[PDB]
């Protein structure tokens, strides 16, 4: 229709990952940003096809030019959530508690279309304009529920700061648990800003205090009661008495009035 309207000009560089890089995209004629990514492949593609979520980072298509793979997806200018835990403090409770209930939006819509992401972390949640957080790259992520037929996963994926204990240990594990552990360790970073530890495994000291309740110790002892009782029923070895998210959305602290709305605009007299 209106003339170069099709052309993108790449602006930035928004990362370099392991397939290739993420570049800030502007249009030539509306200066609409998109971000596009340069290239597992073709299963994430059909992944972001079947994605339609406010708290997903959504896909706008793709197109392929010879080698190389285009990936246009929604611009999240406010970047990783990662940049907002400051090291050793995390953020402020209401800040945590909104992205958790954005983080938890965006996880039951996944899970209710049968996909699992397997590598939530603060790295993969973005913020738009509106700090509204948007999960991102599913290039890990797979289908877990087809014909409403649940598949148990067995492939090592994820991230060892944020993974279940159960790929660890065990042969095949359930998916919805797997992602609700990763949600719990992006909580605690949001709300101590350190991981409690190296990965999930017994031969890890912190892991061990974890689990012999001794809160009184770091990161635990920087996290209000009230979060912290959620933490001690998301972060449950055994993925069967783990909390489930339906779970969740009834925990007390899930509920606590903390935040106000955006500043809108005011004025008196
Ligand atoms: O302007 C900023 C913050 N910046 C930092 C860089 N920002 C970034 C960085 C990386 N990525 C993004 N946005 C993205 N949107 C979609 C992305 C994406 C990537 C892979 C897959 N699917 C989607 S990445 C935005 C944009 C906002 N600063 C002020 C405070 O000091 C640090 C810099």
């Amino acid at each position: 229709a209106v003339p170069f309207v099709e052309d993108w000009d790449l602006v930035q560089t928004l990362g370099e990952g392991a397939y290739g890089e993420v570049q800030l995209a502007v249009n030539r004629v509306t200066e609409e940003a998109v971000a596009v990514k340069i290239v597992n492949i073709k299963k994430e593609i059909c992944i972001n096809k079947m994605l339609n979520h406010e708290n997903v980072v959504k896909f706008y298509g793709h197109r392929r030019e010879g080698n190389i793979q285009y990936l246009f997806l929604e611009y999240c200018s406010g970047g990783e959530l990662f940049d907002r835990i400051e090291p050793d403090i995390g953020m402020p409770e209401p800040d945590a508690q909104r992205f958790f209930h954005q983080l938890m939006a965006g996880v039951v819509y996944l899970h209710g279309i049968g996909i699992t992401h397997r590598d939530i972390k603060p790295e993969n949640l973005l913020l738009d304009e509106r700090d509204n957080l948007k999960i991102s790259d599913f290039g890990l992520a797979t289908v877990f529920r087809y014909n409403n037929r649940e598949r148990l996963l067995n492939k090592m994926c994820g991230t060892l700061p944020y993974v279940a204990p159960e790929l660890l240990k065990r042969r095949e594990f359930h998916a919805e648990p797997v992602d609700v552990w990763s949600c719990g360790i992006v909580l605690t970073a949001m709300l101590a800003g350190e991981l409690p530890w190296d990965q999930p495994s017994d031969s890890c000291q912190e892991y061990s205090d974890w689990k012999e309740k001794k809160t009184y110790l770091n990161p635990w002892k920087k996290i209000d009661s009230a979060p912290l009782a959620l933490l001690h029923k998301i972060l449950v070895e055994n993925p069967s008495a783990r909390i489930t998210i339906p779970d969740i959305k009834k925990d007390r602290w899930y509920n606590k009035p903390l935040k106000k709305g955006a500043k809108r605009p005011r004025v008196t007299s």
